[PDB]
């Protein structure tokens, strides 16, 4: 029921570093109305979201839920810092109406798997909400074993997993071992291969600007029209190759400003986008998205 | 363009004393051609324990293979591995024997820069006059070549394709669009369905010695946009591969080939002999997936 | 130049409810200063589970540490981790409290290029006016900085040194010769003797909470060219460290500190509690190596 | 008794690719007389030695043993290809008089440890010679565990190990667990740190041209004169930094030609050394070695 394309909301910032509330609402509206996404992924690692305070993470969650209402599905990423920040955020967004959570493991310590399980099971026990897990524990690089997925999926309110690494063998194994769980692709350049292996959705940050093509790839592949889907994936990956060449986070923001959305400013010590990269973003915009 | 299809990576059987079992070799070729109905044979690949044999034992394998297969199937001769002079000597031997396509891994004895890899491949093409399939990863470096590096190699018209060994589907898709006129072979059997929908022209694998039927079906069904049926067969194939890998891939394939009446030969020291527990597991996999 | 010597990486003790155990914190400081006779304390480091605490809990730790240590030892305040605004806010807080040296890991939320790392460090130096020790590896990248990148950072005169976390002794030797006027700290206790003979000015480690005596001896004996005696103590130190690592380093250090009368506090969820088997093993190591 | 500095002999080649016999003798003489090395390491991975035939590997071993006689220790590396080539080479060099062997594991297969042990134990059983093992199985990157060293060192004719990776923690552990075995450093840039941890010798290819400084570092460190040894190591590493900057294999050969030794030609497809790199090798020669 949570299927479809999700855009990873990137939070825009004012000149002074605070959150640009009206700019945040404009990005939500652009994703819902123009990109016609099936959901929003709020609080993800995308861009520079993990640096903001707990207080500012809570204001972003409330602004998002009040502007999106339920035109779309919403998932709240509440992990990363530690387990009690995850629980406080998890019960705040549960009280705001967020019907699903996700959590990356904490960054301050390399936890064994038995502590990953306690971490995830505690967020489900203390919030009562649904949970999406990550196939890779935060900053470890190693995918979880298929046996470890089974131990986590024994909990019924852990309803899915977001794949960040493009291991399609493990993806296929998880897909067959757990036909009742949701699997989200977290790689936009390989959406077509993921869709034919039966993923239920995709979460990406390019879908802020390329959501239309992604919904077509997702829909055409689930109806076995591979010839047309591969051709759109070829065009999508020419956009992504240019965006990556040009700096992905800043190119997406610069393209959003070319579409009439105030995507805000960057926070130090990140270097400002150059004139050559602004002109290159406009060439990408006119070639692929206008 | 005629070299599309599923290829089996021939594994060389050995006698008790370590020499090659010529009649076991002929029976494996017949099994792949008649029962597996493969579209071609990949001879001389790194698969199993083939890189340990002498160049002269390599010449006898190439001659036995072309003489047992006739022209029922495509043949690709892997002539690299050791050095450039053995690659050229092997490359001209198998070209005179009738092989119409070559492949070559870079030599193992040195970490060559790209400008010396290109001279390596271009020299084998000039001295044999044969077609060439390159590897996306230089031997024992782990890093895929850049898309610009593919362009410099693909400037040669007798470098007709590339065998992908790492499952980087982003790079696979980029190479596919940048060079629509070149052949691309998947070298990963567990991900055949994803590679096929991105437009690979064939697959070279060692599981096709025993699972060639399912692989041909996945390849044909996916190229005809019937993903639902193709995904179910890929699921069954990966249940076999997961068991084969759990049990030791090289030895399980050999023991399964012996359960169907093919003399797969013996192992060479210092490789350990397969256990009774693994023979029984190979038999369960055989009865469950292939009988 | 006055900040040479052995430094202990303070591990913050926690109460049963997760808040910081202030009196346990004072007792750990006293144990390091009086019994271990360390030359300084490294406060706020990634060691153990310190990066999980709030900035406000970080401010109370910095204030407790400077007030318990007075000026018996050098103090370095690690103010990085979260972002640049917390680093600058922390950096000016501990500068007003009397800390004479800072260190900062790069932020964790983004993979910064080098030109943004340099702005990061130069901004903390300009906004606090304090001295700065950099890390040879940007937080969560794994790759050491280039020797040219060290030169661009060391152009700032208030960047007085570098803490090496990876044991690359070739790069350590190159940095040592290229910048004889800068401080270099080893951050690997198992290789103290090799780092000292290459001219490191000190060591920052977490084993020095309990093995500071042996580490000071290795440091002093090696800088006075008595390698034979220094190697024997390094052998004993590494027998302790091998046991500590086998048993879980963070929890074994805490349990050993409790065997000598220091309230090392409790663990925070989701970390698992130490077993009886590991408590008994910590006691054997204590009786064998430190009593 | 095998202590000291060993030079890794690099085989010079004629214009046609064959072995330059008189050039090989000249390199042996330069290492024995001018570099005053304590031994020669023949057949190692250095340069481009692993490509030559078994026949040409046998001629190199005999030329080396007949020109060096016993002015120096000799170790013969007989592994890499497969186990029966290792045994044939091992008994040939045992019949030539080589009193110690070494062997890297085969390249054609990723052997488990129980097959590494059978591999090494077979070369010792079939030749009766002494054996030096490598801490890293050929092309795997992973050091052996200290428990695995113990299982191998249970054989008394496996007398030592050559360390290729600079893990000084593992080096110190192996040194203490087996005080009766030889340990050779295989990293010239870190000779001083290795010497203070009690290594019995060093095997390197820079010792073809920098053997004098290396013997001084080795001798000064074993007599606790660290101040003088570190200063020579600083100078040695300035040479090595330049050699590496310039291409190590070709710079060493070009420096040997600047010292009056016919170090031969390169084999295709290796690119020939440039004029800028020849001039740079001469600057290194005049600055560090003349």
């Amino acid at each position: 029921f949570m299927k479809g394309i999700y855009s990873a909301l990137m939070v825009p910032y004012n000149e002074d570093g605070s959150i640009n509330e009206k700019g945040l609402r404009e990005i939500i509206r652009y994703n819902i109305d123009k990109m016609k996404v099936d959901g929003l992924y709020v609080g993800g690692s995308t861009g520079e979201n993990f640096m903001i305070s707990t207080e500012e993470k809570k204001r972003v969650f409330e602004i998002a839920i009040d502007e999106a209402k339920d035109s779309v599905n919403l998932i709240a990423q509440v992990g990363s810092i530690n387990l009690n920040e995850a629980v406080e955020l998890g019960k705040y967004v549960t009280k705001l109406g967020y019907k699903c959570l996700s959590a990356v493991t904490p960054f301050y310590y390399k936890f064994d798997f038995s502590e990953i399980k306690d971490y995830y099971e505690t967020i489900v026990r203390e919030t009562g909400n649904y949970m999406i897990i990550y196939s890779i524990p935060f900053l470890t690089g190693v995918n979880m074993s298929l046996s470890q997925f089974g131990e986590l999926f024994e909990n019924e309110k852990i309803i899915g997993v977001k794949f960040t690494a493009g291991d399609f063998y493990l993806l296929e194994r998880v897909r067959k071992a757990f036909p009742d769980k949701l699997i989200f692709a977290g790689f936009d350049e390989m959406l077509l291969p993921a869709t034919v292996l039966g993923v239920d959705g995709a979460i990406g940050s390019t879908y802020n600007i390329n959501g239309i093509r992604a919904k077509q790839i997702f829909e055409l592949a689930k109806n076995s029209k591979i010839d047309e889907a591969l051709k759109i994936q070829h065009t999508t990956n020419d956009l992504i190759e240019g965006i990556l060449s040009n700096g992905l986070y800043q190119t997406i923001k610069e393209i959003l400003k070319l579409e009439g959305v105030d995507a805000g400013y960057c926070r130090k010590p990140m270097k400002k986008i150059s004139q050559k990269q602004i002109e290159f973003a406009k060439e990408l915009h006119k070639k692929f998205l206008k």
